[PDB]
């Protein structure tokens, strides 16, 4: 049967924590995959952690780094939420350095990328096996949210981004039914860019939050009807979500265009209460730094800056870096509605730290209707291992 | 189908071994979580052992142990009863530094308890996904039991401690449904202190064996009925079950009220026989080595000092620790009661031992209708490991 | 439902293959179990190896194997017919250092066995939690098969020996249904000697072949109606099959009393072919080395030397070790009958070996229809290991 | 209920990447079964990577590789697709110096060869004990097909060859019914040599692509209907599949008979598209070095020389190796076809590298009806390893 994911976004007071893997620390003895990207789906009965990999190990040579990140031996895996990405409890999903999966009642739907950046390749696999394929379009970098999909009454949805990093690239969004690509539409969003969004369910429609890698420190937003019907934008509350950005004082903010004259980006989330926003940022401006997360009232629809919560999750003191969202299933939480969860990376290594190599661990939080307190949830390892 | 446990606890004249894991002797090549706090409840299909985690292993750096206790690292994760808590058939259940699990017939209930110290959180899971939370609400050391829960008729039972741990602290009882909160009591046992309690089912009723660390070398008890109506005190045996403690004979006992001038104390369990009692304690009276349990004629109901039965588990030429209660399901065992059985943490390493980590291994023993011989199930492993 | 097992053993003209697991040749690198004695038995679904351990690793200090053998360390664990004993892999079963495992066609009875030798204890574990248990009853190392029990239509029939290993001990029939003794014998064979026998089920009643470490060459033989009435003996064949033995022409054979003057013996299996045998046994006569398996005529009911096949598994150029006896359920293999499969244990190490431990690997065969060639599928390992 | 198989294969127009398990990498420091001969089934749930071991590990002295090939320690086992041979998620099959296995809606039936040459055994496992046996007809080295047997209906058709690599040798058809052999028959082939077979569903027979280790550079093709009629001979098209191998232009080709004056051989694979084929071959037309795929117009039915498509997997800067087909069940991908997917085994180490061992990784790819772009997914590892 399939999972239906029409109901609202719960309205929440804050975040309690879901999971902590500590690969990295595990991975200083055991035998875990160097990653980047994870990120958290759930079926209606478990959530996962997808990854991708080099098909190397934390210690090993072949962590070495040097290899590159758009490379062949770039595989999606799953593991269960909160178990460490190791070689022995994972599970073979896709080819991919770039991907998003999502599960709709009945089997996994994944998406990897992979090819050459000239031709990229993206395949639908479903059930384990591919079903379907979208080929290169404007044939610079094809790639999508690095995040969780989001399937709705059978029929899933998602966003990828053919084009350039850092001038005007392409945008589309593709719907599928059992691994089977059904429907697609072009994003019509000139000046802007939108990057690994963050999406979810919210009133039978996909609410998406993304990254603007040209000129915007504030946030796309993309909102999806599931007639591909589309209205998008930018999130818009006058606080700056994105990061590198600047101070919150000097920045105005928009519902429609970018602004904060920096380049750049990071993957990042967002949540819409009512017309309230569930932003998360890092706590420093300029690097990846810390993780923390703000309700700004209106700031959904309109340009606001009024801080209801600040809840803290990652210090400043320590290294973070990508974020994303999803929800959870009625047919596991037991609510009327769709709890907001999330996920934080936190990158260890280079290109900050004195290693040869770069993993993430992970951090998972869902909404409560209570009050949680700030406290650091950091990574752990003590850099640099033996390898370097 | 809600798992009944409405029936009597076993009348049993020994335990016969159930499980060892000997994790830290895995450990020494394997991978294998430096743990601490093990404890065995039961589903009906399967019972499962328990243990907080650094997200560090044995013989690696990451277990330095200087790597504090009430730590960010903290994760509640389980395997089988006599599995070891490897890396590689581990199941996460919560962010924690101090926990208590339990299932009811259909799903777990895990409740892990984490943050800083002055506004500690404790989210419920359920199903593997959290639903519900309960905050600290005297700002002192948020906890719970170490040891199993109990559900009775799909109704789940604790017990917290929000305070200090030396001078009186607070003392509270919760009750779940589907991992929901429906029910809260406060414990108005004055000049009484309550820890870390080893609980279980009985005539219908919670019973749990608790640890006073405050003034007392008995031990407190708590009697809980279904709509949170208590009856509380200390196992009137005339037998000091905590530890440090004194002399038998030097120990009058009380069925109200802490006796034995010592501090300090150890997790602990007992069960109820009728009028009896079957109360465990550790060999030593001063430190925690060894392990042996007792049956106390008439001990639950007065302060007797009629030892039925003694019986030896660990001996006083090794280190023990930690032990605590729960029930083995009417769907396992095919009785018309609830076997009691029960675990002992066996702890290796620092403060005692001449290395730079902490864990431990354990024995579980369950209730038999036979006498069951003296042996000694230690922990094994040859210290210091390689990593010291 | 209950697996039968009440037809017949097919009729075999030879073994084919089921297993290897290489271990001890994985455990170079590997984590693997230092086990002894393992076994194989199969639920009407799959067939599992089970073993003993004593919590220790190859290439470990853990296995210097100067740790004794009666140890507590000692448990019971299992995996699938041809993985390795590896801590990844290992289901726990019981504290044991003598076992019997068997399924029904519900679930797994095992009855693994502990305490001091002066008053053992045996547990039935059922389902995974322990059911019932057998005490020590003449106080000298209480024991059982270390290979499959036998479960007719959901009772469990097995054979323990309590008493000495040279001179006249006692030897029992217990029975049992889901994991609760109801039946028990005693086996009035007199100057005669049993122990660690293979048994199987056959046209309604168990067969058991064991071995005579008193003065037998030859080895008994029990037969068990569903009453527990019992007729026990010797493999009437005029060919040795125990091990230290003589030749085969200095050897009369009875099918009632001990022969061939030599203490010791080895574990090792039969099968009744009608009124022939195929009988087991390792190639030296004085030695555990090689293994090879002859059909003699009529050698169930008479004193016959009449080897009608002579297959080898195990050269004489290579290390073995014990034996034992399991079937197919109908549920399996598809046939009328019940299929007769058999492993063989292959010793390295010590005593043998300059090595520090010891350690074993397998190979399975089982019954079919043609004639199967001599090879050697024997262990492998390259010792020593760097441990020693 | 059985597997149909019945359909016809999907006209494809390109080959979309399945997985990558990259193990030889993870094998630096993981746990990982040196393997050879690797090869893709699927259930109508899953589909599964078979391979054979030698019970060794990489970066162990087990794997020295002097260790010899047709070895006692050789074993078939499966891990699912994309995940690595490693110890600690592989599932026994079957000893096994040579493979086929295939799954037909209910059970997986798997057929392992062992033995000594002269008279090797072919051991038929279903459901996992072993149901039936094939013996050494011709006495020269028992094999078969190292890639996916073929189910239709519930009987299970494949291909063995008994006698000599180089000259003449004898091909037979075999069919199974739940692991019981209900058929055979011999293939009057002669002058005519074939080995390895890649095979299929194909509107209700078997069509399988060889190998000629003989005298042909082209290779071999068997037509099976399901009573065991055959037509055989060779792949029309004017294209050299085999390698060795020569130019397409000094190479006309036929339907019938060898070509190519060249010895030798390699495992490969081919697929009918009506009239047209989907033929794979190395890049390297002397050693196996890269690889690429074409569909040649008219090419099943016709010598013809008409490449539609040319499209690149392994480039020939990277190793490859052997290569064989398989379909994806209709349960699995929704289609009403079957889907033509493939393997490809990349080879490092002897004889090739400076190393003292040999193993294999893979990635797969099944058919698409878009066209894929050109890009090497190669094995990845950094020789040589620490062991060497
Ligand atoms: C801005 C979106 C893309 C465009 C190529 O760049 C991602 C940026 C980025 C970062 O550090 O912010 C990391 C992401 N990333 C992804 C990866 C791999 C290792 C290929 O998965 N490495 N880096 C970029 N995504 C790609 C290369 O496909
Ligand atoms: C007396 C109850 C609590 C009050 C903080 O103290 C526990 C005592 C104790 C011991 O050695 O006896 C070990 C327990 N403990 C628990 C832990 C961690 C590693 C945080 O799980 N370390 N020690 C204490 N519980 C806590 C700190 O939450
Ligand atoms: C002859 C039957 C028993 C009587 C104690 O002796 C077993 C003999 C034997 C052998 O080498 O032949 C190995 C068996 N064995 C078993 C074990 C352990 C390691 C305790 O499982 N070590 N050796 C003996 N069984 C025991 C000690 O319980
Ligand atoms: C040509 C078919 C057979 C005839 C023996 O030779 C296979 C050739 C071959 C190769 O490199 O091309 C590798 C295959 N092979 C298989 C193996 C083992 C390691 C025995 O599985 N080693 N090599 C050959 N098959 C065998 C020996 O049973
Ligand atoms: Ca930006
Ligand atoms: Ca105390
Ligand atoms: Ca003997
Ligand atoms: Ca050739």
């Amino acid at each position: 049967t399939y999972m239906n994911n029409t109901e609202a976004i719960c309205d929440v007071k804050g975040f309690a924590p879901f999971s902590k893997d500590n690969g990295i620390r595990i991975g200083s003895r055991g035998h875990i995959f160097v990653i980047r990207e994870p990120f958290v789906s759930c079926s209606p009965i478990e959530c996962r952690t997808f990854f991708l990999t080099q098909g190397s190990l934390l210690n090993d040579k072949h962590s070495n780094g040097t290899v590159k990140d758009r490379s062949p031996f770039r595989t999606l895996m799953s593991v269960k939420v909160g178990q460490s990405p190791n070689v022995y409890q994972a599970r073979f999903e896709a080819v991919a350095w770039s991907a998003t999966a999502c599960h709709d009642g009945k089997k996994w739907m994944t998406v990897g990328v992979t090819g050459p950046d000239s031709k990229a390749v993206a395949v639908i696999h479903y059930g384990g096996v591919p079903t379907d394929v979208i080929n290169s379009w404007a044939g610079d970098i094809l790639r999508t949210q690095e995040s969780s999909c989001t399937c709705i009454q059978g029929d899933c949805y998602w966003v990828m981004t053919d084009g350039p990093a850092n001038r005007q690239a392409q945008y589309r969004i593709y719907k599928a039914n059992q691994g089977r690509i059904i429907g697609q539409a072009d994003i019509s969003f000139n000046g802007g860019h939108i990057e690994e969004c963050s999406c979810y369910p919210n009133d039978g429609k996909v609410e998406c939050v993304c990254r603007d890698n040209w000129t915007g420190t504030n946030r796309p937003v993309l909102v999806i009807s599931p007639d591909l019907s589309y209205r998008v934008g930018y999130l818009c509350a006058g606080i700056p979500s994105d990061t590198p950005r600047g101070e919150d004082a000097q920045f105005t903010g928009s519902c429609t265009s970018p602004m904060g004259n920096q380049g750049y980006g990071v993957k990042g989330f967002g949540f819409r209460q009512g017309t309230d926003v569930w932003m998360g940022r890092t706590i420093s401006r300029t690097s990846r730094s810390g993780f923390e997360i703000l309700r700004i009232k209106n700031g959904w629809t309109q340009t606001s800056k009024e801080q209801v919560r600040k809840q803290v999750v990652v210090d400043n003191l320590n290294w973070s870096g990508y974020s994303g969202s999803f929800t959870l299933p009625v047919e596991l939480s037991g609510k009327d509605c769709l709890v907001p969860c999330f996920w934080v990376e936190m990158i260890r290594g280079k290109p900050e730290e004195k290693t040869i190599w770069t993993s993430s661990s992970s951090i998972v939080m869902c909404g409560v209707d209570y009050e949680i307190a700030d406290w650091s949830w950091h990574d752990g390892a003590i850099l640099p291992f033996d390898i370097d």
